[PDB]
């Protein structure tokens, strides 16, 4: 059926089944996220946590697949699902990894502020972040 879970759940399938990794399965996964954004309408599923995951999953896979472009798909899964923690420290990581550090900062920060949850995820993202390490979370 039409619904963030069933999505999710054929994507995890597809990627599992896409192993090993070349750039043509790569291309075919991302197209694929990309459907299940064009059939899940935002403002129906700002806070399930299954379409939350898929927005990031599709920044995610866009970052590697071209970086320079990719900040704005981070942008689209912040402004639909601000509510998890995961979606802004999923940004973060993604500044930080081109050397973003002040930018990264602000949205743990900008997070934390707007009460995105879990708070404790916040919270160790920004202790990494003060540790310098490259990964906020492990
Ligand atoms: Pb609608």
């Amino acid at each position: 059926a039409n619904n963030p879970e069933d999505w999710l759940s054929l994507l995890l399938k597809l990627e599992k089944n896409s192993v090993p990794l070349s750039d043509a399965l790569l291309n075919k996964l991302i197209g694929r996220y990309s459907q299940a954004i064009e059939a899940l309408p935002p403002d129906k599923y700002g806070q399930n946590e299954s379409f939350a995951r898929i927005q990031v999953r599709f920044a995610e896979l866009k970052a590697i697949q071209e970086p320079d472009d990719a900040r704005d798909y981070f942008q689209m899964a912040r402004a639909n699902c601000k509510k998890f923690a995961f979606v802004h420290i999923s940004f973060a990581q993604f500044e930080l990894s081109q050397g973003n550090v002040k930018k990264s900062k602000q949205l743990l920060q900008k997070a934390v502020e707007r009460g995105a949850v879990p708070l404790e995820m916040l919270e160790i993202a920004l202790r990494n972040l003060n540790l310098q390490k490259k990964q906020l979370l492990s």
